[PDB]
């Protein structure tokens, strides 16, 4: 005949599960001698779950009956046991199906306690990762069914199901995130089933928020006034600039260059350190040719997709005293610097030498003061500016000297002055 | 006096510019025989320009008036002279200003005939990038006016003037830029000013578009099934991926390996190779104990905000017959495997042994048949499904043999079949 019952599992050894002299009455008790029967298994003696009791009937649990390691995961569980009538005359055969029931005795379990996940800056709000799945070795309420992320402002979890009707949680960035502000997370990744009692397990996400080379230097200022002396050396220090990258690594790097359009002069006399940003002459200026200069200077740091920035540095170049004033004397003689005067007399106010100044600096440094100061009463005449005319103060005696000597002083009113000096003779 | 004259530069060498004796007629014909002066220029600097007549006082060009090389960039430009008359009694002074004009005899140019720009194509639409600007040493609407760029679908230029003046060429971005269809353009800027007639200069850019990460890997399917026999040997390679990335470099460099949400499990059993995606069996697969995989294999650039691509690996395990059928003999002896029979003549289907088999396998691989061999007359009665008794067929006259032995054959109905044999002897 055939038996089939029902019990939960991991129930106490010992326990009964049928007695025979109930449910099997009807066969018992039409056998010969009823109350001398005995049972007797059909098992082996390694590891028997239910045993039968040979003298009554008895079946109960022999060894501890767990339905995780016995059926798995199948929905369907069921232990089988033959047991017979002693005497082997006309014995019956009872098949015994005892249908196991699951309890909720396994939490949802994670492989690993840390679950390290890299997640780039640079990740879309929408970005998603799945993460590691729990394990619940139970099934229907017992087994898995949800998870839960703790709360944050940057993450949620979706619960889904894959092919195989598992369930998992993936990860959704919901909102943008940002290395340069906070580069790393901890949260907590709840499993739980829906068994009586509720049974939990956790494990610990360790996101780590890769840089990703979303800022481009910054310059303190864009724009600068330098002042520089014209006599300064090769090797001023123009200008140290300062550029910052919040970034990492090389995103973060800043290389310092003249911007690629800067004219080949500017290049010509000045240099900027790559690395610190030392804005230096190179060859020496000269305000007497260029009085100014405009170079733009370009910093870029050394990562993907990089946009540089940009600031504009006028080196306005100032006079010095750098120039001595010149003098030029012209004489109506075609010949040369010797002033001819006839031998007899002359009357006054008479043309001896056009006079003219010049000094190549600007401002006082460029503005002459010019004396006459020969040896006699000559006169120097303003015709206009830095242009005087040398002419006679009074009658001049043929008798009493003939040869003449005159000295023209020029002298700028520069800060040390400078001044030169030129000589010619006057024969009458 | 003062006299002003306007010529134009590069003037035909010799030629007459002004006629002193008709301009300062007024002051000449108040002088004792006009007819009798005559003039000396005073020429200062060793710049011998301008001539004057001493006979007539003709202003000649005595070598050519450049005026680029005299006054560089400047609007007003002008040659200064004093100019006197013979002889000395009351010699006048004529101050003669020569104000040079410009002509265009000098076409834009640029410092280098080849401009290299390089661009990543992740530029956005609106970019600019100032370019180098040509010099034009004439003045006025004969210097440099406007620039043109030869005609594309990518770029535009506009024009733009500095805080001094001249004039720069600014490159613009007008179309996305895609350096996985074009890498290179090549284009002619030609800087042209505003004189006729109208001259120009041109140089040549080379855009050289610069690789950004902006392709991740593609995998030809989204998912593929695989179908395993559960006997293949360890290294058997279970499927040869393919994926492919247009970037160039590290961007295009793709690694296979499993995502890193996977369980240990398939781990333990699997391997990728890194290079060139070889999925191949790690540990021997068993249908008895896991019938299938979902596995989760990503392939991702070594590019930076690389965004990695991902396939499904279903691996469906098939079963073979790699278990051979067990059998258990159960008896009334406790001790060994002879069976004690009632010595006297018993009925027949009298009690002999309980058997049963099975089969690890499925489908026919585990499918048994059982069959009863021995010296002679006894019968092999099916209960249920692979459980059966052994029972006795004839009257058991102990006359004819005592000692028996029985072989149990259990045989499945798989290819190649496995089968098992038991022993034991029935004593009467
Ligand atoms: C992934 O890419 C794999 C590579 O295939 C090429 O990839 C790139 C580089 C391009 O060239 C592209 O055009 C190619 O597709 C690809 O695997 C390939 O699959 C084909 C069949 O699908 C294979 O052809 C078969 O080759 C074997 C062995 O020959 C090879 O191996 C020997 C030993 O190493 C070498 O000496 C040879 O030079 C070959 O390289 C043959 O035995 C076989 O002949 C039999 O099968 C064909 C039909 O396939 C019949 O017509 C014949 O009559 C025979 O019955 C084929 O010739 C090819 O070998 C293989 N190459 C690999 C793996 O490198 C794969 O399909 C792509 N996708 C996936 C999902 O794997
Ligand atoms: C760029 O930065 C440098 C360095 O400045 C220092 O380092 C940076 C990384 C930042 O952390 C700064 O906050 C930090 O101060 C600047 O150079 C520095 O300039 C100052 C003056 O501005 C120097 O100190 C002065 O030196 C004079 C002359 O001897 C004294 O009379 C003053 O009493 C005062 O001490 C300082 O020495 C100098 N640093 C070094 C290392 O030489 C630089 O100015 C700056 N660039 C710009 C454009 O501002
Ligand atoms: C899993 O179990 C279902 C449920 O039915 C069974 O009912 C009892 C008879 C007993 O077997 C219990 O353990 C189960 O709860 C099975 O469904 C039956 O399957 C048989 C044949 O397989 C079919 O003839 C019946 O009509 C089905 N019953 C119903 C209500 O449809 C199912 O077969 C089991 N699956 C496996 C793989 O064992
Ligand atoms: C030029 O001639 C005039 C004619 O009057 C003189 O006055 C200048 O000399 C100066 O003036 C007189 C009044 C007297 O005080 C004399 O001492 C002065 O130097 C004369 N100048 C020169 C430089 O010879
Ligand atoms: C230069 O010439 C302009 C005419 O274009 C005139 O207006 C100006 O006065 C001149 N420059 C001077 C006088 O400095
Ligand atoms: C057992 O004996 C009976 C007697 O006729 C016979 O019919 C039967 O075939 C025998 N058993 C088997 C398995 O043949
Ligand atoms: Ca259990
Ligand atoms: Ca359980
Ligand atoms: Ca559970
Ligand atoms: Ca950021
Ligand atoms: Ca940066
Ligand atoms: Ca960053
Ligand atoms: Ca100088
Ligand atoms: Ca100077
Ligand atoms: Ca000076
Ligand atoms: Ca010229
Ligand atoms: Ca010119
Ligand atoms: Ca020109
Ligand atoms: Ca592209
Ligand atoms: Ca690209
Ligand atoms: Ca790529
Ligand atoms: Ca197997
Ligand atoms: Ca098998
Ligand atoms: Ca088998
Ligand atoms: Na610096
Ligand atoms: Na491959």
């Amino acid at each position: 005949k055939n038996l089939k019952y029902r019990i939960y599992e991991e129930q106490r050894v010992g326990s009964v599960i049928a007695r025979l002299s109930e449910d099997v009455a009807d066969v018992l008790l039409k056998l010969p001698n009823p109350s001398t029967v005995r049972f007797r298994a059909m098992q082996r003696g390694n590891s028997p779950l239910l045993v039968v009791n040979e003298d009554n009937g008895e079946i109960s649990i022999g060894a501890t009956i767990d339905r995780e390691q016995l059926c798995q995961k199948n929905l369907n569980c069921s232990i089988e046991f033959d047991v017979i009538t002693l005497p082997t005359e006309h014995l019956q055969l009872f098949h015994i199906e005892v249908e196991v029931l699951d309890i909720n005795d396994n939490s949802p379990q994670f492989s690993r306690s840390l679950i390290p996940i890299e997640i780039s800056e640079s990740a879309a709000v929408g970005t998603r990762i799945p993460l590691d799945s729990a394990f619940d070795p139970d099934v229907g309420e017992n087994s898995l069914h949800t998870y839960s992320l703790s709360a944050n402002d940057f993450f949620n979890i979706e619960v889904r199901t894959r092919t195989d009707g598992a369930k998992y949680a993936e990860l959704i960035v919901v909102r943008e995130l940002d290395r340069e502000l906070k580069s790393s997370y901890e949260l907590q990744l709840t499993a739980s089933d829906m068994g009586v009692p509720q049974r939990s397990g956790s494990s610990i996400l360790k996101i780590s928020i890769s840089d990703s080379n979303d800022n481009s230097p910054a310059f303190e200022q864009q724009s600068y006034i330098i002042q520089l002396l014209e006599n300064s050396p090769v090797g001023t220090l123009l200008l140290d600039l300062n550029a910052t990258d919040p970034d990492e690594g090389a995103n973060g790097k800043i290389v310092y260059s003249f911007s690629s359009h800067v004219s080949p002069k500017i290049m010509e006399t000045f240099k900027i350190d790559s690395e610190r940003g030392h804005l230096t002459l190179f060859k020496q200026v000269d305000y007497e040719i260029t009085k100014s200069y405009e170079i733009d200077v370009q910093a870029q740091d050394l990562g993907p997709n990089s946009i540089p920035a940009h600031c504009k540095i006028i080196i306005k170049v100032v006079d010095v005293n750098d120039n001595k004033p010149e003098i030029n004397i012209n004489l109506m003689s075609p010949g040369k610097e010797e002033i001819s005067y006839i031998f007899e007399g002359d009357p006054i106010d008479t043309f001896v030498a056009l006079v003219r100044v010049q000094d190549k600096d600007s401002g006082l440094n460029g503005e002459i003061v010019c004396k006459l100061h020969g040896h006699g009463h000559f006169k120097l005449q303003k015709t206009y500016e830095n242009n005087y005319l040398i002419l006679t103060n009074a009658t001049l005696d043929r008798e009493k000297r003939s040869e003449y000597s005159l000295t023209v002083i020029a002298e700028d009113r520069g800060t040390p002055s400078l001044s030169t000096v030129k000589h010619f003779t006057v024969q009458i």
